[PDB]
């Protein structure tokens, strides 16, 4: 084999690849893979080494070694002017109307997602990245078929790139035969395209940073951010990072994280599908860690509820933005029919404010404005909370943080979790990663906890509440029987024409196996060109 350090490209260009995928664009590209993909390869099998530990009988906890770390006084270096307000953000895919719509909402924040709410299609990534420029210089537009034209208001929301995770390939564009690291293509690329115009205008390169695992992770993205800034003689701390914490590994080792990345990382994000997920592929094989339905699983939960008070005092502690979770409910266009979930908006958003949560998430315009009043309202005139320091706590110890909470299995819960999942990866293999189900927009994380829950139990031979024992043929056979409920819902035209039978093969792939496969969007990649 050749000691090639160069890349490779499997799609012929067409002019989107030739706006996006510039000769010095590549050259920029190609220095991050051969300088950064070892290592990246490297903590891919360093997480398979500590989750043999844990499925060992070690249960996670603090890291004793970096006492010193933690017990000492310290902050990030710091929080640009536009980032020091961030009480709402909103969520949503690259797509070009989508991006439009975010940045005019009442929000402060849009996450522009290249992770878990886009089906990561080619030309879908590469249309992102030409869309998020078109953002960022200001000219974005969009005109539907009706002859509507959609523009750009003026003072629009501050915008920041979520790269896919450090698991995923990019398999467009290969180095030495192998697919290169997704999250160095979409940081690449919208770092590259972005910067001089974002740091002109008075804002910067901004990022979200999903599903890590460690504080080596951390690490890893402080020297491909420092790469990047000393490439283009920028200095330290430019590029600003907003990290989730949403794996159960992570929620250990947050300050590390924060000390690792103190150069660029601003935040950090508590959520909840994409940590229980990760809580059940963690303690997969713990017969005394086996969750209730994930529809009961809820962050007032004191395991939860220890995780968004930790989070919430380490990130004031260190001077950084402690974000809360997601209401993902689609309003009705009609005031009069959103009573409920208004009031269960303004119910969560109120538990997160007080809390101390410097901001939230929402995935729908139409709840911006619920959203900030409830913030508006608790802050005042502040701008954030980062004052707020909970040092009346308690210590907030591993077992805590590992308790496994009360409720049921249930067949109505298992049954809806099949309808969910189905319906969400129906949509993702045909190229949509955000998808309304049931009145919430679903990114795949919501797909996850749903099928690594039934696994769970199948794993544990658990039963249900009413004492069926959950099975791979209970699994089928309530399969089969959920799909026909679906094609009642839709009706004939939409299921038939739809890619449901190949979304309950996906499923049953995924949720029958003996082992726990980490990413149902592995398998799912291979279905897109
Ligand atoms: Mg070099
Ligand atoms: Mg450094
Ligand atoms: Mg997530």
């Amino acid at each position: 084999a050749t000691t090639t350090d160069e890349l490779a490209f499997t799609r012929p260009y067409g002019e989107q690849e030739k706006q996006i995928l510039t000769a010095e664009a590549v050259e920029f590209l190609t220095e991050l893979v051969t300088h950064f993909t070892p290592q990246r390869n490297k903590l891919l099998a360093a997480r398979i080494q500590q989750q043999q530990d844990i499925d060992n009988g070690t249960l996670p906890d603090f890291i004793s070694e970096t006492a010193s770390i933690r017990d000492a006084d310290w902050k990030i270096r710091g929080i640009p002017a536009d980032l020091e307000d961030r009480r709402v953000e909103i969520t949503g895919p690259v797509e070009r109307k989508m991006v439009i719509n975010a940045l005019n909402a009442n929000v402060k924040v849009f996450m522009a997602d290249f992770e878990d709410s886009l089906a990561p299609d080619w030309n879908k990534v590469i249309d992102g990245q030409i869309n998020l420029r078109d953002a960022v210089n200001g000219t974005i537009s969009y005109t539907n078929e009706a002859g509507k034209i959609y523009q750009l208001k003026p003072n629009p929301a501050v915008l920041i790139c979520r790269v896919r995770g450090l698991h995923l390939p990019e398999k467009h564009v290969t180095w030495r035969g192998e697919a290169i690291p997704g999250s160095l293509f979409d940081f690449a690329l919208y770092f590259f395209h972005n910067y001089q115009a974002l740091l002109a205008k008075g804002s910067g390169p901004y990022f979200y940073l999903p599903k890590t695992q460690s504080w080596q992770e951390a690490a890893w993205w402080s020297e491909v951010f420092s790469y990047a800034e000393d490439r283009f003689n920028l200095p330290r701390g430019t590029i600003k990072a907003t990290l989730l914490i949403e794996t159960l590994p992570a929620v250990f080792q947050m300050d590390e994280i924060l000390h690792a990345l103190r150069d660029h990382i601003v935040g950090l994000n508590c959520g909840r599908w994409d940590y229980i997920f990760s809580y059940i592929k963690t303690l997969k094989n713990y017969p005394d860690r086996v969750l209730p339905d994930r529809q009961a699983v809820t962050m007032d939960k004191p395991f939860l509820n220890a995780y968004s008070r930790l989070l919430i005092k380490t990130c004031h502690k260190r001077g950084a933005f402690a974000m809360g979770g997601m209401a993902a409910f689609i309003p009705s266009k009609d005031e009069e029919h959103n009573n409920q979930v208004l009031n269960k908006v303004k119910a969560d958003k109120s538990l997160e404010a007080n809390n101390g949560h410097d901001g939230t998430w929402i995935a729908h315009p139409g709840l911006a404005d619920t959203a900030m009043a409830v913030f508006n309202d608790i802050l005042g005139s502040r701008k954030n909370q980062l004052e707020v320091m909970r040092e009346q706590d308690a210590p907030i110890t591993a077992d805590q943080l590992l308790a496994p909470c009360d409720g049921e299995r249930t067949e109505e819960g298992m049954r809806a979790n099949i309808r969910v999942a189905v319906q969400y990866i129906e949509a993702w293999i045909s190229g949509n990663g955000c998808v309304p189900i049931y009145g919430l927009m679903e990114d795949a994380a919501t797909a996850e906890i749903s099928r690594t829950s039934i696994w769970q139990w199948i794993h544990h031979q658990k039963t249900l509440s009413n004492g069926k024992p959950v099975t791979k043929a209970l699994f089928r056979q309530m399969l089969g029987e959920e799909m026909k409920v679906i094609a009642s819902e839709l009706g004939e035209e939409r299921f038939s024409q739809g890619r449901f039978d190949d979304a309950a093969r996906l499923m049953e792939q995924i949720t029958t196996s003996d082992e726990l496969i980490d990413f149902l969007t592995l398998p799912g990649y291979r279905l897109l060109a």
